[PDB]
């Protein structure tokens, strides 16, 4: 199906590296991360659907839980407040379908991604679910969201679901500044990211480690209030999530043919140990535009 292209004024030297980690067919990825392709951890509580694959169910439940945190923290998330939404680093597109279902009167849902294979998959799912009129896909670096069409229609809602970690500090700055200009006051930003809880001096395009404080500063420097900040999911749940991903890799990619899946196994093992030692956590950040 159709994807719109958006100019890159500045040069993200890191972009082609990020693209290569997501370049493999969705048909392969399905066997590793589940049939809905959620790719930023899971919440494994009593509201999780027991009939879907744990990765699909825990992934959806994680997104739902973040909206509950945003709501409790006083985010403007009523059905009448969300007319335009953006999914920044949208992966295979599960959040686009989630947003379309949760906000059936949301006029415009923009997904931005640098991975063509991921967007071509998302395009097929959006097309087959009949959401093509509302959901728009952009082959577009997060730093270039300033050039997305119809600037007169402001963003009410922005999602950074495990995409932020791939950004250079410069791309993070350019993305947050551009989002600030395109988002109306009281617009909600929903962030999930793996952040380090130690000084980074001591240290899958997994470079550009960040901290809660580094992310907090990037938000407040670019006209966003942080209204909720906490560990989510728990280190225990994230280790469990990596466990399920590793079990799928052991089953389907035992002899580590594919370098991207070998790299993911390494991160699953190595980052799970960092989570065990409490050197890092998954964090939910809810912010709003000033
Ligand atoms: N500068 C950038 N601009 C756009 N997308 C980016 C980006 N850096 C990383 N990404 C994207 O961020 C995603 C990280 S994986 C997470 C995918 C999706 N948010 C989910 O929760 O399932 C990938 O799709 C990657 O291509």
């Amino acid at each position: 199906s159709a994807i719109e292209v958006i100019h890159s004024s500045t040069a993200d030297h890191y972009q082609s590296k990020i693209e290569s980690v997501y370049a493999d067919p969705p048909e392969e990825w399905r066997k590793v991360i589940g049939n809905e392709f959620w790719y930023q951890y899971g919440v494994f509580d009593e509201k999780m659907d027991p009939s879907r694959l744990p990765l699909d169910a825990s992934g959806r439940r994680h997104m739902e839980y973040q909206f509950e945190l945003a709501e409790q923290a006083g985010a403007d998330l009523s059905s009448q407040s969300i007319r335009r939404a953006i999914d920044i680093g949208c992966g295979w597109g599960p959040v686009l379908s989630f947003l379309a279902e949760r906000y059936p009167h949301c006029e415009r849902i923009d997904g931005v991604n640098v991975s063509r294979p991921q967007l071509e998959y998302a395009s097929q799912v959006i097309s087959r679910e009949g959401l093509a009129a509302r959901v728009r896909l952009y082959l577009c670096n997060a730093k270039d969201i300033g050039a997305l069409p119809d600037p007169e229609l402001p963003y009410d809602l922005a999602i950074f679901r495990g995409s932020l970690f791939h950004f250079t500090p410069q791309v993070l700055q350019e993305t947050m500044q551009s989002l600030a200009q395109r988002m109306r006051p009281g617009g909600t930003v929903v962030i999930s990211e793996s952040l380090y809880k130690v000084d980074l001096a001591t240290y899958a395009a997994s470079g550009h480690r960040k901290t809660p404080d580094s992310l907090h500063k990037a938000l407040e420097d670019n006209g966003f209030d942080v209204i909720d900040r906490r560990i989510t999911p728990s280190n225990e749940e994230v280790i469990r999530w990596y466990g399920l991903v590793k079990d799928n890799l052991d089953a389907h990619y035992p002899d580590s043919r594919n370098p991207n899946f070998s790299e993911l196994r390494d991160i699953a093992i190595n980052f799970s140990d960092a989570l065990r030692k409490d050197k890092a956590s998954s964090f939910s950040f809810i912010a709003r535009r000033r």
